[PDB]
């Protein structure tokens, strides 16, 4: 019934895709040819229910079918933090088990890729079996990535192995492609782990927001009817996919492209290309095409939402309506604000009609409403400037170390692996932003950031540590950004105590990559600062020169271990 419905309208290629996408989130430990075993299961019965859809047993629900197959291989658990055995409930308690079992940081080995030989004689050898390791190892390792959006990235994938496995020099052919691939889908995951905790920690208000202003940016020539419509389409599918209901998910994203396609003229002028695509593409496509020409002569917003005497009643009819009106406005308007300004211009817009229409006279109380936004349109700008500034005269290795020292000051309870990913996350910020002209860095910048601080939040949640972190992150999701940014010394922290192995040597530094080794001179970094939190700029200064400068002499020493530890004694010492 159900089974059939989605198996016919997805056919049976993408259906046993997102089957095994969706076993490997909920079971992130089993193995894979358990998954495939049982994903092979549930297809040849959703065939026997299209054929007949009131046979055996084709009217129970997905939850139901895709839970009884799990199951039985579960294991009753035993490291999942404090819980109960969700195999031993009844729908929806079952289904709602599954999901608040979903591990973000698994602890499983980093995959570390073959010889291009060996990867190109597997893929001529078994190809169907390829490309399902690939979707098994990327899924239970993300357990929010955007499902239909992993099948368009598997679709590539195989389209480089194809292409590359034929040619000269496979190597060069190849690993540009996957390098690219690789890059791509970091990015597209952590964008959409900021979309489900939205949904799920701070609720469908919250996202539909987010929608509203986004949308209205990308579409100024739409009347409001058909944001509003796009928004509540849009926030279906995401509350399907981040719920785990892969298949309706998928299904509802393909029927939203194509309402979209069949009224450009209502929508947007810059879809005719992304409309013309194959079914995956196309929808890749719309999800990141430019935002249209604002329609020519907008009047000034004064009149309708601060001049006007009727402002009080018109919110009180529908006080959600009217903020959203304003939203749309003021967004389509401003396509050089980040979506999170412009989420807190509409904040404090509601916070003055609240107080003021409870006053004597609120058209005198909320007359200079537009005045209080200056300020928060203006620190935005000022920060992203500095900062690129600094960017520019630093180069991305050294602008990441800056980022890393405050921000170890400011939360210096954090673990330091934790720090040093998040800190050099925050610093690729440069080199994706600052190229951009003025009016395309904010919302390039400020919404990329609002994409990792989620990070550190996600990972912190799971281990609290720091209740600087849990406040920034739980009090507001818009002002999580300027949040942080006010925080400086944590000033009630005990330094940590000295500890020898951990500033010591190691003779194979040398011969390490690039990427490793910077990985490692920013570890101790971390250290050294959390060590003596008060040290100085001027300080810190002195200190890593010192090391960099140790670390070349010793690597071209006829003796380098005696050179490593008896040089760094003395580069201990020196402080």
């Amino acid at each position: 019934s159900e089974v059939a419905h989605r198996f016919k309208d997805l056919g049976e290629e993408n259906f046993k895709a997102l089957v095994l996408i969706a076993f490997a989130q909920y079971l992130q430990q089993c193995p894979f040819e358990d998954h495939v075993k049982l994903v092979n299961e549930v297809t040849e019965f959703a065939k026997t229910c299209v054929a007949d859809e009131s046979a055996e047993n084709c009217d129970k629900s997905l939850h139901t079918l895709f839970g009884d197959k799990l199951c039985t291989v579960a294991t009753l658990r035993e490291t999942y933090g404090e819980m109960a055995d969700c195999c031993a409930k009844q729908e929806p308690e079952r289904n709602e088990c599954f999901l608040q079992h979903k591990d973000d940081n698994p602890n499983l080995p980093r995959l570390v890729r073959p010889e291009v030989d060996v990867m190109c004689t597997a893929f001529h050898d078994n190809e169907e079996t390829f490309l399902k390791k690939y979707l098994y190892e990327i899924a239970r390792r993300h357990p929010y990535f955007y499902a239909p959006e992993l099948l368009f990235f598997a679709k590539r994938y195989k389209a480089a192995f194809t292409e590359c496995c034929q040619a000269a020099d496979k190597a060069a052919c190849l690993l540009p492609k996957l390098d690219e691939l690789r890059d791509e889908g970091k990015a597209s995951s952590a964008k959409q782990r900021l979309k489900c905790a939205s949904l799920q920690k701070f609720g469908e208000r919250a996202f539909k927001a987010w929608a509203v202003a986004r949308l209205s940016q990308r579409f100024p020539k739409a009347e409001f009817a058909e944001v509003s419509k796009l928004v509540t389409d849009l926030t279906k599918v995401h509350t399907e996919c981040c719920h785990g209901d892969l298949l309706e998910c998928a299904d509802d994203r393909a029927d939203l492209a194509k309402y979209i396609c069949e009224n450009q003229d209502s929508i947007s002028s810059k879809l005719k290309e992304c409309c013309e695509k194959p079914l995956l593409e196309k929808s890749h496509c719309i999800a990141e095409v430019e935002n249209d020409e604002m329609p020519a002569d907008l009047p000034s917003l004064a009149a309708d939402f601060v001049e006007s005497k009727d402002v009080c009643k018109n919110y009180a009819e529908a006080k959600d309506v009217f903020l959203g009106m304003f939203l749309y406005e003021y967004a389509r308007r401003h396509p050089d604000y980040s979506v999170v300004l412009l989420l807190r211009l509409a904040k404090t817009y509601e916070t003055t009609l609240e107080k003021c229409c409870a006053a004597a006279d609120p058209h005198e109380c909320y007359a200079k409403v537009f005045d209080e936004f200056k300020p928060l349109v203006e620190e935005p700008q000022n920060l992203i400037k500095q900062n690129c500034e600094l960017f520019e005269q630093l180069g991305e290795y050294k602008f990441q170390n800056a980022l890393l020292v405050r921000y170890t000051k400011k939360v210096p309870q954090v673990s330091t692996p934790t720090l040093v990913e998040v800190s050099r996350n925050l610093g690729k910020v440069g080199s994706k932003c600052c190229k951009h002209p003025e009016a395309k860095r904010m919302p390039c910048a400020e919404d990329y950031l609002s994409v990792v601080l989620n990070q550190l939040c996600v990972l912190h949640e799971k281990t609290p540590v720091s209740d600087r972190v849990t406040k920034c992150c739980t009090e507001s999701l818009v002002n999580r950004r300027p949040c942080f940014s006010a925080l400086e010394v944590d000033e009630t922290y005990v330094p940590k105590e000295f500890n020898a192995e951990t500033f010591t040597f190691h003779a194979d530094i040398c011969t390490l990559s690039e990427k490793e080794r910077q990985i490692k001179k920013q570890t101790a970094l971390v250290e050294l600062v959390k060590h003596k939190p008060k040290a100085t700029k001027e300080q810190l200064k002195a200190v890593m020169d010192d090391f960099a400068a140790f670390v070349e002499k010793c690597c071209k020493a006829d003796d380098k271990e005696t050179c490593f530890a008896e040089e760094g004694k003395k580069l201990v010492a020196a402080s």
